[PDB]
């Protein structure tokens, strides 16, 4: 498991920041200094390689969500939090955005990796429902679709994340997280 | 200009469908029924294909966005109607989002697809800022930030789009555009 760990750390890596199709096998061999016929006994396709690349990123997100939201009592807290989370601070969270858009483009073409994907989106979705009818229950939130507002935030991620990683003049991660800040503020505090 | 044209057309619909990295110039020559050389001729490098899907996609929105657009008189009937514009229904306007969603990838690894998808991105928000602010001197709109409201707008609208092509269970053009009008009539709307 060492070595499998390893390599899918590698591949992630390397897809995060030169993308998935300009990776090749060879490519992670390299970074390692194994033989390509080492990585194909871990991963016998490159597609499952962006399979577990997807993989590693539901586990990533996963993992830091219930390490820093657990904790949090108050919802408006714990919503802010939630979302601070998502930004793409340079380094890993900008790492795991760009594999996300990978993922996106994929999912329109491929079935698992469709699939893969909305199991996780409906699991970040969920999270956000979830925090937003807890805030609605402690009366800090206002009463409004919990559904419609947890879609609406969740595209308002996606959206403005894409500006980010793409650089629309003036678009930086701390404009970002003011907008959504703002949201929350203005559009789902009572 | 015959040919260029048509080796264009067909290339940026192999891109949509199957995706630039999986489209070989081969494909595109097969395509065509034509030579490997041939399409080199026009498009010395594979980059100046994708270069000039996302320039298509550029030409595509603003040309039929100018033809529907300069005639409503309405502000609101005529934001309603830019947003129309831009749902993913089947067909050419899938194959655009599909070329977007590429470039929004491409454009995190390479500057001059980066500086173009820009520039589009900018005319496309300012279209919306215009469209804002046509409906707020109209007193049709309320007095919030233009460029707030239309970053807040194009970014909800990217977001959507991602959950429609990649299939987010329950979501669909419909479901989009009812979201989209919601938006503008609960926040933009006086």
């Amino acid at each position: 498991s060492e070595a499998r760990r390893r390599i899918l750390e590698t591949a992630w890596r390397l897809i995060a920041r030169r993308g998935y199709h300009n990776v090749r096998i060879h490519d992670i061999a390299s970074e390692l200094g194994t033989s390509n016929a080492t990585i194909h006994y871990h991963f016998p396709s490159k597609k499952d390689i962006l399979l577990e690349a997807l993989r590693r990123n539901v586990k990533l997100a996963f993992d830091r969500q219930v390490a820093e939201l657990h904790t949090i009592a108050d919802a408006r807290e714990r919503l802010v939090r939630l979302v601070e989370l998502q930004l793409p601070t340079p380094g890993l969270l900008r790492d795991e955005w760009s594999v996300w858009l990978q993922v996106w483009t994929e999912s329109t073409l491929n079935p698992k990796i469709r699939d893969l994907y909305n199991d996780a989106y409906d699991r970040w979705y969920q999270t956000i429902a979830m925090t937003i009818r807890t805030g609605q229950k402690q009366g800090v939130f206002r009463d409004q679709d919990a559904d419609e507002l947890a879609t609406r935030l969740s595209a308002l991620i996606d959206g403005l994340g894409i500006q980010v990683l793409t650089g629309k003049r003036g678009c930086s991660v701390d404009h970002m997280r003011q907008h959504l800040n703002d949201f929350i503020e203005h559009n789902i505090v009572e």
